[PDB]
């Protein structure tokens, strides 16, 4: 009885790249690889969606896949924050836009004004 080795459903090249990359991305950060597991997380989502976008597979599926973009996404983000935290300080800009308040008061009552004078 030659057994009949046939199960897992043959999966699409773009999706499997998308699982390793994420995968890759995991195993770096515990290592202690931010920088390469920021742009790991990216791409597995960049892939992903591709899969679903036109070589999706099924309402299931689509959603199986989308909640991992999104979690890998939330993930990346963080590490850019932290990235930039220890990279060289980043100069402070100038004549950008600097707040200020609405058109001063209306009104006009008798008062103080301790100031440098």
């Amino acid at each position: 009885g030659s057994s009949g080795s046939s199960g897992m459903s043959s999966t699409s090249p773009n999706l499997q790249k998308a699982i390793d990359l994420a995968s890759k991305a995991a195993q770096e950060d515990k290592a202690g690889n931010y920088e390469e597991a920021l742009q790991l997380y990216q791409h597995a989502v960049q892939y992903f969606l591709h899969v679903v976008k036109y070589e999706a597979q099924g309402d299931k599926a689509k959603q199986s896949i989308r909640a991992k973009c999104t979690e890998y996404l939330d993930r990346a983000e963080k590490l850019k924050e932290y990235l930039k935290n220890k990279e060289k300080k980043a100069q402070k800009p100038v004549k950008e836009g600097q707040p200020s308040p609405a058109d001063e008061k209306g009104n006009d009552s008798d008062g103080s004004g301790p100031s440098s004078g």
